[PDB]
């Protein structure tokens, strides 16, 4: 039904690598877990993410800020044992931290308000000049351990979602500015080449972006990028074990992206880089939507178009290794992770890997397909089909004419939908086991992979035709490439002489 | 000084393998750490430890006990996500848990009192019958996942050091006896072949052993083994960063072993196995005695002799991965472990591995040397020399006549003292760097190995004579073996034709 004719030689855009700039994570402290490193290693073997963005560098499980008593004095001590082990392991894996400065260490806090099950503290420092010394020592170490050519490649975003009272005492904008100003000026004094930015808010308070940008311009506090989080979840229904959420169409997020690029172009900093340091449909770590093939198909458009607007958009999160809502109580529990425990890829993970196949040169693109040409001049394409309702049009038919100037083509297709690459479904059939056996795990691994099919055909009249129908919530990848047939070189080759009817 | 003549074909005792039955660890929640799994794997490549003993199975970071509110009714939830991953990894490595029931999960607790930096609740359960259901469900889960044959090889130790008020409210003995009865009867109802035991007391309250064994006999309360801890630290000096302690002679601890055996010999269970579930010199996690060559020399006698009295004795702990006194603040910091961070083995580690060379038939044993015969009739021996003070007497000389019925002999010596295998000395030389660099760490690993030297002697009069002198805090191992010289099979063999003066 959707008929598409690609003309020989015409392009319409550049597909950039923004989609794999940065990915999200459970709290920095959780990076100590073997399951985390096993997960991060597995992701990094498949998607060359450049940066990792996680809360809680200054939380007390990481244990940086402590206080010793000598006489009646109270003198600080900065403990780097854990963060060293962590950042080391990031860099050995091949990924750098998107440092998020937060939250408040308990012995520097002014109040007792906390966020999450791990009770990160969200009050301003009782003494702002002792918070200045923490930040400067923390940055100075790093330069000493990792060296400046390395640490200046690390961006520093200041705090998390201050426009919400649950993350920042009273959601006090003025006090958030004092905090941003003290913190970035501590960082810059150690090394001015370190890029910093903010204000890390979620949608629904976009005036914060104008207020924050004016505040940095009127005073002379530096800002080298903007950050903001984008979700699409309508208000949620709660449960002892679940949070259920409806969602806006994915266009609601892409619209939010561009109106944010608009704000920055009318800002005192018209070329500011924008980093969406968190994004997903539902915004709760226990929402089953994250486990489904729907969330793969639904998020796919963001990877196609998101880089038209923002310099990075970081999927929350790479792994279910997460503790914000306590320890998960079931293998499939609605976690943010691209990867469920035991390195079982979710549908969303495979969707991400498909974009490894996109070239820079965009042949075509609408709301539900992306077609690109790689440097070897083979053609690849990714189509999705997110289906929000029982009553919606369920299938999505494509007929695509593709020019090729060679005579024998090889087609490779990877499909994930409700049937293929859907371990959640098998998990359900298995009885929804909360704590499955090894054998159950390995069977979920066997299914947790895209259906892969291959075709060979002769090219007639300088083009080929791909006709295919996406079912409910499918994402698929096609790769079209030239065959240099070598069968002529096999003397006496005759398949018909093989038992088996060949 | 110390002249020894091994008479041909005579033995005394038998050297059993109790020394490697069991080893200790930081709390079970710390087993999620990559650094922890890396250290355990490292230890188990060198010492075949059968069991691993650690606090806090029921602590709330492992997350097992939780509550849900459907109605106003609160019902219980048992979350096995973390504990499954932990015991799975123990089993894959090849070690089993010496299960320690404890401490108290927050939602079952009757009071606010906690132990350690990680705040384990040490009050009894507010409702002993909801404590019983926890035990039943945890053990039934273990059996469901791992199988009857496997879990019934896991011994269950009830609580930890209840004679101390810091580990158990008011050090109430009756309250503990009720806890022990309720817990093990829950255990036994799930499967009566699970070995239970106690009372896991600290030293200095040994009447508890009489009271607890009598209590069980009187009231038909199962007990399949006794447990107790043995340390030797005198009352400590405290510092913002250190705990310093003197120690009794090591004879003091071997005395406690033979003493507690006597009590169970005089009890209604005269054949009770005894497990010394923690031991070390100093009992504090920030006491540098643990990092020194002295502790290796000092602790050697118990490996040599402890098995005469107790069925197991488990060194606290296998690794510095530990949080009882907050996150360690320097590479060497006095931690309990055989192994420091980044797998840098301490002298005590090497001392242990030496005992892999002891055969079962003992040829000769005193306070400072053990000489054994392996099955191929080669002879091996470990000698040590702990020097407690600068006065004392610092060197120990040895002259050992070993008979052999073969003419050509090969001797291999391994030595650790203050000069060799002492990464602590090098770290001091380096500046005591709290957070060393990779190059520093790698240099420390280069020196953290025994000195290894080899010898060839033609035997005169059917015996060889080992002559060596132990420096201060030294441990050494020799191995004596037959040589079948194959040099006659090399035709034209002449080293004198190799440039180099050979
Ligand atoms: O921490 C994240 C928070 O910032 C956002 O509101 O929702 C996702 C959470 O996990
Ligand atoms: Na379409
Ligand atoms: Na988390």
């Amino acid at each position: 039904m959707n008929h598409i004719k690609i003309e020989k030689g015409k392009y319409v855009g550049v597909f950039p690598d923004n989609w794999k700039f940065c990915v999200g994570s459970g709290r920095i402290g959780l990076a100590l877990q073997k399951e985390y490193i096993d997960a991060l290693s597995f992701v990094k073997r498949h998607i060359d993410f450049k940066y990792l963005r996680a809360h809680g560098l200054l939380h007390d499980d990481v244990g940086i800020y402590r206080e010793d008593i000598v006489d009646g004095k109270t003198i600080p001590f900065y403990n780097f044992t854990y963060i060293d082990r962590i950042y080391d392991s990031f860099l050995e894996i091949g990924i750098r931290p998107f440092v998020e400065i937060g939250f408040m260490p308990s012995k520097l806090a002014s109040g007792d308000q906390t966020v999450f099950y791990w009770r990160g503290n969200v009050t301003p420092p009782k003494d702002y000049k002792e918070w200045e010394k923490l930040i400067k020592n923390v940055v100075k170490h790093f330069i000493d351990r990792y060296g400046e050519k390395e640490v200046t490649q690390w961006p520093f975003e200041i705090w998390n979602e201050p426009n919400l009272t649950v993350f920042w005492k009273d959601a006090n904008q003025a006090e958030y500015f004092k905090l941003y100003e003290v913190t970035v000026k501590a960082i810059k004094e150690v090394n001015e080449n370190i890029k910093v930015g903010g204000p890390a808010i979620c949608g629904g308070s976009d005036y914060w972006i104008t207020d924050f940008l004016n505040f940095c311009y009127k005073n002379n506090v530096p800002v080298d990028f903007l950050t903001r989080h984008a979700y699409t979840g309508k208000p949620p229904i709660y449960t002892p074990h679940f949070v259920y959420q409806d969602v806006h169409p994915i266009e609601y997020m892409l619209n939010e992206f561009k109106t944010v690029r608009e704000m920055v172009k009318n800002s005192p900093f018209p070329n500011l880089p924008i980093h969406i340091t968190e994004f997903n449909s539902s915004y709760h770590p226990l929402c089953p939507i994250h486990d489904t093939p729907f969330n793969a198909a639904y998020l796919a458009r963001v990877l196609s178009e998101g880089g038209d607007y923002v310099d990075s958009f970081s999927y929350w999160t790479f792994s279910d290794v997460f503790e914000e809502a306590d320890v998960p109580r079931s293998l499939f529990h609605g976690g943010f992770g691209l990867v469920a425990f035991h390195n079982i890829p979710k549908p969303v993970f495979h969707m991400f890997t498909f974009f490894n196949a996109m070239g820079e040169k965009i042949l075509y693109r609408d709301d539900h397909i992306l077609i690109t040409e790689r440097e070897d001049k083979s053609v690849a394409l990714i189509a999705w089909n997110e289906v929000m309702t029982k009553e919606e049009n369920q299938e999505r038919k494509y007929r695509i004419e593709i020019p090729v100037d060679y005579k024998e083509v090889f087609i490779k297709q990877k499909l994930i939908d409700e049937e293929y690459g859907n371990p959640w479904r098998t998990w359900i059939q298995m009885g929804r086991p909360r704590f499955p056996s090894k054998k159950q795990i390995e069977t979920l691994r066997e299914v947790a992979t895209p259906k892969v099919t291959t075709f060979r055909k002769t090219v007639e009249n300088g083009h080929i035709t791909l006709e295919f129908t996406l079912g409910k919530n499918a994402v698929t990848l096609f790769e079209i490439s030239k065959v240099i047939d070598e069968s002529h070189t096999y003397i006496g080759l005759d398949d018909s002489k093989i038992p088996g009817g060949y």
